[PDB]
RNA sequence: AGCUCUUUCUCGAUUCUGUGGGUGGUGGUGCAUGGCCGUUCUUAGUUGGUGGAGCGAUUUGUCUGGUUAAUUCCGAUAACG
């Protein structure tokens, strides 16, 4: 990766990726998502490479580190699956969540009381949260998000591929994201098991 | 009706007369106007701020749907209050 094997993907994490079905990706493709895919099966389903997922995780996370204030890396998700995941993210690591409906004009107003000026964004799924992306390009925000095979790239600077159609793929990926930023900034580093797990970043899932 | 005329007393600077200038008018103009009233209109309509969309006139907000006597609420939502 960069450093020889003290940042490179371990044998452990491979099991978690495959158990959460992150490697699988939808039938439809884009021409900006061609390189991330390796190939197709004998059936409609296209298998994302996990090596290529891993490199994109790192500089994405390293950019979340690079800011000197952790209270203005505003995360956003509006899908139900991505509500519980982001809430733990921005609770654990200093960040600002915007859960549910966006309520437009919150990055360009001077009258609204939910007005904020962050630096980064971390979005789940471009085609549920298209609204904050358009407003990001009016006030110079860097942008990161989780793309799928059929999610187009536009007003995003870096992608973090994932299966993310509402799965354990979602919560696992947000957990891993918060794990990495702590290895560089925090004192959680040792790279041997963290107390917090991905078993509460997964969906609410209506119970009995 | 001393209004006028005949008649011949009375009042005393308040006046009369000329010019300049006022004043009054249910005189005109409601197509010069104020105010008031009627009517469009007894229906549910109306507007600005900041942001968004347009070269602009403008538009969004002030709504597909459900609901109410009612722009009355629920809900939706590039609009928010």
């Amino acid at each position: 990766s960069g450093a020889l094997d003290v940042l490179q993907m371990k044998e452990e994490d491979v099991l978690k990726f495959l158990a959460a079905g992150t490697h699988l990706g939808g039938t439809n493709l884009d021409f900006q998502m061609e390189q991330y895919i390796y190939k197709r099966k004998s059936d409609g389903i296209y298998i994302i490479n996990l090596k290529r997922t891993w490199e994109k995780l790192l500089l994405a996370a390293r950019a979340i580190v690079a800011i000197e204030n952790p209270a203005d890396v505003s995360v956003i998700s509006s899908r139900n699956t991505g509500q519980r995941a982001v809430l733990k993210f921005a609770a654990a690591t200093g960040a600002t969540p915007i859960a549910g409906r966006f309520t437009p004009g919150t990055f360009t107003n001077q009258i609204q009381a939910a007005f904020r000026e962050p630096r980064l964004l971390v979005v789940t799924d471009p085609r549920a949260d298209h609204q904050p992306l358009t407003e990001a390009s009016y006030v110079n925000l860097p942008t990161i998000a989780l793309c799928n095979t059929d999610s187009p790239l536009r007003y995003v600077d870096i992608a973090i591929p994932c299966n993310n159609k509402g799965a354990h793929s979602v919560g696992l990926m947000w957990w891993m994201l918060a794990r990495e930023v702590l290895r560089m900034r925090g004192t959680i580093s040792r790279e041997h098991p963290w107390e917090v797990m991905p078993d509460l970043y997964f969906y609410r899932d209506p119970e009995e």
